[PDB]
């Protein structure tokens, strides 16, 4: 709560978009982060005098523990950076994960395969998948009590085109009249208590389909979806945050790739 220092930077122009290639702000006040819509300087000073933690939850079974290297080494040169983190390696393959070296103030614990831990050891939780790599800075801007992130092969679509599941019997269910955004399963978070309410929310769903011997299309990502139009993130992030540019290139209205699948 305690008031921010004096800082110097450029004035913000009321008659001046920041952007006008793309959507900055959702129908329900969320913005929409995309480089230019943000001072990080000022960003950063809010969070460190809260002094936020942020936890960063990824799972590496079979085969995907070869990812942790190039993932946790390129997380630490743009996640979070001058921040408290703490990683969480959720594996099958306890004495595979490899020794990373961490900056201060960054700790790892592994975890072979307890929500209450979450709750009091960080301040957000951001999930991810492991066969990725940053790239690009990926920092507080993106704290909120929930946020999703644009897919980057959709953000451009028509909702009819959206990928959602389209069959009544399945509780990710969307009509085709309905639908803000197609958002990833793969990069969602927030604080420890709206995370720990979406995950359990898609469980809880995914356990009746089950039931009823039906599967989403796109399974916890189709459910992650369900939930967002029923729930509204309150930020949202661009493409910027996940993309493939082996796949899609890189477009104009993208000023950075910050975390990318590995080719
Ligand atoms: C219009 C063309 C779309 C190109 C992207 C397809 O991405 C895939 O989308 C489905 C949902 O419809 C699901 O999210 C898997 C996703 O594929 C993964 O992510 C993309 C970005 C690539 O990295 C793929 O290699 C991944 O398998
Ligand atoms: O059949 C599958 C394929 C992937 N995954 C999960 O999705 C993550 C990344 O997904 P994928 O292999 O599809 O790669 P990506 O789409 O992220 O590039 C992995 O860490 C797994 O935990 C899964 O649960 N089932
Ligand atoms: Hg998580
Ligand atoms: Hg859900
Ligand atoms: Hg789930
Ligand atoms: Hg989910």
């Amino acid at each position: 709560m305690v008031s921010l220092p004096r800082m110097v930077y450029p004035q913000s122009k009321v008659l001046t978009p920041c952007r006008k290639d793309v959507l900055v702000v959702t129908p329900w006040l969320a913005p929409i982060v995309w480089e230019g819509t943000f001072n990080i300087d000022i960003l950063n000073e809010q969070f460190r005098l809260q002094n936020t933690t942020i936890g960063l939850t990824v799972f590496a079974i079979k085969k995907y523990v070869a990812f942790l290297k190039l993932f946790l080494e390129t997380a630490e040169k743009h996640f979070m950076v001058g921040h408290r983190v703490h990683y969480y390696v959720f594996t099958d393959q306890p004495a595979a994960v490899p020794r990373v070296t961490l900056g201060t103030g960054r700790q790892l614990s592994v975890l072979e395969v307890c929500e209450r831990r979450f709750l009091s050891e960080v301040d957000y939780l951001v999930c991810v998948d492991v066969d990725m790599e940053f790239r690009d800075h990926v920092g507080v801007e993106i704290l909120t009590p929930l946020f999703g992130t644009l897919h980057p092969g959709f953000y451009g679509s028509s909702r009819e085109a959206f990928t959602y599941e389209r069959r009544p019997q399945s509780q990710a269910y969307i009509p085709k009249d309905e639908g803000d955004f197609y958002y990833l399963g793969g990069f969602f978070g927030g604080s420890v208590q709206e995370v720990q309410r979406l995950t359990r929310a898609c469980h809880q769903a995914m356990m009746v389909d089950q039931a009823n011997g039906i599967e989403a299309v796109w399974h916890d990502e189709s459910h992650l979806n369900k939930y967002l139009l029923r729930h509204k993130p309150t930020k949202v992030l661009s493409p910027e945050y996940l993309w493939d540019q082996q796949l899609l290139g890189w477009p104009a209205v993208l000023r950075k790739l910050r975390f990318t699948a590995v080719p």
